[PDB]
């Protein structure tokens, strides 16, 4: 199993641990088996209990009010782990999302091990950079390169981004 994943957050830090003090507000993950999308995905919006930074809002457009009635990371953590366990996670700039995931897992105080100890982690951005050195390798740049539709991506979304990356990664490794 390959799980193409993405997350949206309240923001990030430019110095020090990028996730410190921030929270995941959306998790989007899509399953790929034998190079085919299975359709069995994972998608949740989470209540951060903190405000979304303006810069972050400018990217995903997810309002603070929309998250008030959502589950907390603690409430979705078990099913989330059941879903990703043992798979190869494919993430564009993996260190970003993995950092946030392990951070949130650690706050649960359940002795949950690091994600890369129970999941294989593949950074699709590193893969793209290796294949296309000296070129633009953002997800949008890769969409144009592989003729993938990203017209509905004015604002970024975790599931939306994961789905697009899945198509891009399948083409990049096809
Ligand atoms: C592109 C970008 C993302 N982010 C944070 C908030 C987003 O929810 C999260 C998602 O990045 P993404 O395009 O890698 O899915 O990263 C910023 O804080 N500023 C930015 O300029
Ligand atoms: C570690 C890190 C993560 N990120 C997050 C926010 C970006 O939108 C996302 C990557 O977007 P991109 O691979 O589509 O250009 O990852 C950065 O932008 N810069 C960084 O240095
Ligand atoms: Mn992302
Ligand atoms: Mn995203």
């Amino acid at each position: 199993r390959q799980i193409v994943l993405d997350t949206e957050t309240t923001g990030m830090n430019q110095i020090g641990a990028h996730y410190e003090g921030h929270k995941i507000i959306e998790i989007g993950a899509v399953e790929v088996v034998n190079r085919r999308l299975t359709g069995n995905n994972f998608h949740v919006y989470l209540k951060p209990d903190r405000l979304v930074d303006p810069e972050a809002f400018g990217v995903h457009g997810i309002a603070d009010e929309f998250l008030l009635d959502k589950p907390t990371f603690a409430e979705v953590a078990d099913e989330f782990m059941d879903y990703i366990r043992g798979a190869e996670l494919v993430i564009h700039n993996a260190a970003f999302d993995i950092g946030f995931m392990d951070y949130e897992f650690s706050l649960l105080k359940r002795d949950i091990p690091k994600t890369n100890t129970f999941c294989k982690v593949t950074d699709s951005l590193a893969v793209a950079r290796k294949m296309f050195p000296g070129k633009r390798n953002s997800l949008d740049a890769l969409c144009a390169r592989y003729e993938i539709d990203n017209s509905k991506r004015t604002l970024h979304g975790a599931l939306l981004d994961a789905q697009i990356l899945a198509e891009v990664y399948l083409a990049m490794t096809g």
